This record gives C-alpha cells, sequence and structure tokens, in this order.
DNA sequence: ACCAGACACACATTC
DNA sequence: GTTGGGATTG
DNA sequence: GAATGTGTGTCTCAATCCCAA
C-alpha cells in the first residue's frame, strides 16, 4: 500500500531470487531477459509486471491505464523494441471476442447476424465457421482506433515463478496478501542454499506434465496425450508421483467413459494411491473376471493399505462369485456403539449434524462440531517445531503452509528426534501447557493441521482436561502411519462431560447418508483401544 | 503443500 | 434502470 | 431390501469495477 509500484518490487525480489538460488538451473536466453529488464526504465518494468499479472495476454492499450506508470502507449515502447511486447498481434476469431465488447462485435459483423439478440458466445458459435482463420486487428476491423498488445514473454515469466515457488498454482498476490496480514506464515529460517528445483531438467519435466494436464482438460483425444507421457518413471520423486497422478486420472476418465479395457491397462502402470484397486474393478466391469481375481489376489497377499485391505475385502468375495469358486466366511470385526434417534422433525433449513448437538446440549455436558478439526489442530500445535523444522529441502521460500516433504514416506524419520521430543512432552506434565503456548504464539499461522477459526479458547481448555494423553498418542501415531491417508476420516461431534472429565465423540448420520471407508477405519480404531465413540442415526 | 481432497447427499447396480 | 460473474486491486 | 458402487454440489481475502444480461 505505501509504495505505489509495489507489484514491481515484488517481481523484482523474484527475479533476484532466482538470480542468487537458481543461477545453475538458468539458461542463455534466460539470463539475457533478467539482465535486458534491469535495464528497462522504471515505468516500462511497471508495465510489463502488469500485463504479466493480468489474466490475459492480449490487452487493449485503454485497459491498460495506470496512473504510477503514466503515458502507456509511450511507456510500451521500450518493451515494443524488445520484442517482448506486439502490436499489431495476429488474432483468431474467439480471442478476438474477447477483446471487444458484445456491441462493437455486433456492429463489425453487421452483414452476417440476423436481428435476434443472442448471447456473447452465440455468437461466436455462428460466425467461428464463418471466420476460422486468425489475422491482424486491422484485417479484422481496419477502423479499430486502438492497439491491441500481446504479451510475448509469458513463458519465460512462467517458469521463473514455478523456480520461485515450487509450484504454478502460487502466484504474485501471495506477496500483497502477505503484507496485508491476510496470509500469516511461519518464518522457518532455512540456508542460503535451499532449493525448490536442483537442476533445470526437471522443471522442464514439471512443465510438459503440466501442459499434458492442460491439454486433458482441454478434451484433446488421450490417444495422442499418452505417447506424451514418459514410458520410464521419473527417476524424482515429486516428478514420478506427478506422473503417476496424471496418468490414474486419465484411467478415471476412460473408465467413466465406458472403456475398461483401456482404464485397467492405464491404472496398472500407475503406483498412485488406489490405482491398483481401480485396475480390479475396472477388469471386473470389462467382465475379465479371471484376471481381476488373479491381481486381486496379487494384491490381498500384500496390500497398499488399510484401505485397500477394506476394498478388496468386498471385491475378493464377488470375483469368487463370478468363477467357480465358494465365498469364504467373511466373519466381521466387533462394532462400535450404536445411538439411534426419531429423524426429529427440522424447525427450519438446517443440517443433520448441527441439529444432533442442539439436541445433546445438557447442564453438564458441551458439544462441539469439530470434524478432523479438533485432533489435527492438537496434533499440529504439539508438533510445530518438528513440523516447521528446518530439514533441507522442505523450506525454500516465504509463503510455506507447510513443508514441502510432507507428503513423503519418510517424512516422519527425517524429524524422528523432534518428534519423539514433541510427543515425549505427552509422557509428563508438559504438554497441556506446551499447547497452551503455541495457541498464543503460533495464532493464525498458516499451518496444514491447525484449525485456528474453529479451535476456540473454550474448546481447547475442554479437550486439554478430558482428553487422555494416552489417547492423544495413539491418534498422533496414526496420523503419522500415514498423513495423506489418516488426516480425515474423525468423526462429525465430540462431546466432553468437563466436570466428570470424561469425553465422547459421536459421527451423525441423517436419512441420506451412510458411514465412509476412512471414517469406518477410525471407529474401528478407537473401538480396539477403548475409547468412547459412537455412530448416531437419525 | 505442490494442481485439490472431504464430506453429505442421492440414485443406480446386483445377488 | 438492476443484477451477477469475473477480472483486476491491494 | 441390504450391500454395494458411482455420481453430484460446495468451498480457498474482500471491496471495486467492467461487462453481459
Amino acid at each position: 500500500l505505501p509504495e505505489p509500484f509495489y507489484y514491481l518490487h515484488n517481481f523484482r525480489a523474484v527475479l533476484a531470487w532466482i538470480g542468487e538460488r537458481y543461477a545453475d538451473l538458468l539458461d542463455d536466453q534466460e539470463r539475457a531477459f533478467i539482465a535486458a529488464f534491469a535495464e528497462l526504465p522504471e515505468a516500462s518494468q511497471a508495465l510489463l509486471v502488469r500485463m504479466v499479472m493480468r489474466k490475459g495476454t492480449l490487452f487493449r492499450e485503454g485497459k491498460l491505464a495506470y496512473a504510477e506508470i503514466g503515458d502507456t502507449r509511450a511507456a510500451v515502447q521500450p518493451l515494443l523494441a524488445l520484442g517482448w511486447v506486439d502490436a499489431q498481434p495476429t488474432l483468431e476469431l474467439a480471442q478476438l471476442f474477447g477483446l471487444l465488447k458484445k456491441d462493437e462485435l455486433s456492429q463489425l459483423f453487421r452483414d452476417h447476424l440476423g436481428r435476434a439478440n443472442l448471447r456473447k458466445d452465440a455468437l461466436l458459435e455462428r460466425l467461428q465457421p464463418l471466420f476460422p482463420e486468425a489475422r491482424r486487428l486491422a484485417e479484422w476491423q481496419a477502423d479499430f482506433a486502438e492497439p491491441v498488445y500481446e504479451l510475448r514473454c509469458m513463458a519465460l515469466c512462467d517458469r521463473l515463478r514455478l523456480m520461485y515457488f515450487g509450484n504454478l498454482w502460487q502466484d504474485w498476490s501471495e506477496f500483497v496478501l502477505a503484507d496485508l496480514g491476510i496470509y500469516r506464515y511461519e518464518s522457518v529460517e532455512f540456508s542460503a542454499d535451499s532449493r525448490g528445483f536442483r537442476l533445470r531438467a526437471d522443471v522442464d519435466a514439471y512443465l510438459h506434465l503440466f501442459d499434458c494436464r492442460q491439454r486433458f482438460d482441454l478434451g484433446e483425444p488421450l490417444e495422442e496425450l499418452l505417447a506424451g507421457l514418459p514410458g520410464e518413471p521419473y527417476a524424482n520423486p515429486w516428478l514420478e508421483g506427478r506422473r503417476v497422478k496424471l496418468l490414474f486420472q486419465f484411467a478415471q476418465h476412460c473408465e467413466k467413459q465406458r472403456d475398461f479395457d483401456l482404464a485397467q491397462r492405464l491404472y496398472r502402470q500407475s503406483s498412485h494411491p488406489g490405482a491398483r484397486l481401480r485396475a480390479i474393478r475396472s477388469l471386473e466391469r470389462g467382465e475379465r473376471f479371471a484376471e481381476a481375481h488373479a491381481l486381486a489376489r496379487e494384491a490381498s497377499c500384500a496390500p497398499e493399505s488399510d484401505a485397500e485391505r477394506q476394498g478388496l475385502a468386498r471385491l475378493l468375495p464377488r470375483l469368487q462369485g463370478k468363477l467357480g469358486l465358494p465365498r469364504q466366511a467373511r466373519a466381521a470385526a466387533p462394532e462400535i456403539d450404536r445411538l439411534d434417534l426419531c429423524l426429529a422433525f427440522p424447525s427450519e433449513p438446517c443440517s443433520v449434524e448441527w441439529a444432533v448437538r442442539e439436541h445433546l446440549e445438557e447442564p453438564g455436558c458441551a458439544v462441539h462440531y469439530v470434524e478432523n478439526g479438533l485432533i489435527n489442530s492438537l496434533f499440529g500445535l504439539l508438533c510445530w517445531e518438528a513440523i516447521f523444522a528446518a530439514i533441507p529441502g522442505a523450506f525454500f521460500h516465504p509463503f510455506h503452509s507447510a513443508p514441502a516433504d510432507l507428503h513423503s514416506a519418510d517424512f516422519r524419520q527425517r524429524r524422528a528426534a523432534l518428534f519423539e521430543a514433541c510427543l515425549g512432552r505427552l509422557e509428563d506434565g508438559s504438554y497441556r501447557d506446551a499447547i497452551r503456548c503455541r495457541y498464543r504464539d503460533k495464532f493464525g499461522l498458516q499451518s496444514p493441521f491447525v484449525y485456528w477459526e474453529l479451535l476456540g479458547e473454550e474448546l481447547l481448555e475442554q479437550a486439554l482436561d478430558c482428553l487422555p494423553a494416552a489417547h492423544l498418542r495413539a491418534w498422533f501415531e496414526r496420523l503419522l502411519e500415514d498423513i495423506p491417508g489418516n488426516r480425515a476420516g474423525l468423526p462429525d461431534l465430540i462431546q466432553f462431560w468437563p466436570a466428570q472429565r470424561r469425553y465422547r465423540m459421536v459421527e451423525v448420520k441423517g436419512p441420506g447418508d451412510r458411514l465412509q471407508d476412512n471414517q469406518l477405519r477410525w471407529l474401528q480404531f478407537c473401538r480396539e483401544r477403548e475409547m468412547p465413540v459412537a455412530v448416531c442415526y437419525v
């Protein structure tokens, strides 16, 4: 706010950061850009950044009025000289529609339209075949008096951004939102040589998978698209999971479009969690039962998760039935406590969960609604110094909500000493007070576990009295077995009876919902450790 | 935290 | 004359 | 009719402004 050229300073900051830490990852023509950019006049740098930050790559001169930069047609000149911006670009009929207003376009294509008022997209559809070729604005309308500037250095800028944040989903608005105190991140003191990418060849791989996904959302035929993907897996951990997550989605699309034979073959090329299970169910829907049974038996011998185990638990008997085999006695597990209500006639538009909490209200009993919120936050506070540890590779810029290696399978190990030191506080008295200090110190900070908006002061200290430390262990341990797989699945409500220092937690279900798989996995968990849980059926 | 997951809801399918 | 979606704002 | 499987709608800072309706 206090500096009119704040956006340019942020852009300069990224450029300098790139120059320091990612110098070897940068190529010849890219080094030339950063050098050339600094030699530009201040108002020319500013105008360029504006176009880079804004949605399009095409801009009307009228839509480029900025008081701090002054005359735009003048400031754009050093950019036209470098060829970074292009007046007189050639425009498809589809993108000319994006630049002009509806009334302007109706005037132009007057001798090709009826008297009927159509929507803008309708006009585009009618006129698209009559003008399939692209052409200069002067060739569209010679009477046009506004110059339209095309930004021609957008790809280089994306790479710059992709190197700064370890991704492309974050953009330059992080700087503003952080400065305005709308986003407050934990400040991890990381090395001067902490890296997003370590080598340029991996950056190109990221961009490729990005565009593969891009063309996929653009309805481009998978047959061609698949030939774009690499045969052998990527050597890099992040990149392999992405290549494999992409393969997983192609098979999802194939399966939904009733092509189970391709979907199967694709699911098996993927190591994405749940792919192998989808491969079996696809083989089943393709009525290739013998093959589906062979893979299912292979899976059940060495399952990838407890999630796959319960998926196989339904798949296998059904598969054995379609073959000649007899089904084996699938005797169930112990049953969590049940609690029933009368589908109580709702007062106004409202939800089932909120009503149950109102009903379970009682003098000695307070009830809250905190699905996943409560336990993830309590775990987030106790292991704050562990999660935001200055592990090399974890952090490499500001604007970090979580360490980048959060989903890695050795996330716990790299901080194994720190975690035992935090959960070690859960044995002596320190944990209760340790949480209360984090809460006051770290409040508001962006984090992957703590729900500040929901963890009110009362809910906090009510939990600290009732919830047993030995219980808090078992939960925190299960999260560390598999964070992405055990982040969710916790029951709707917790209810404390603070005076008698006991808790009981409930997941409610209306007439239009049943227990999810993961929710079932946790009720089974708490049951086996004598933890007060129950399912409320309404 | 690296391109959504999470959940509740709702309507097919299959012995 | 009003309303809603989206982009450009900080 | 149970047990299942699959398929939807919703939600990522908030006041401003241009444009399509």
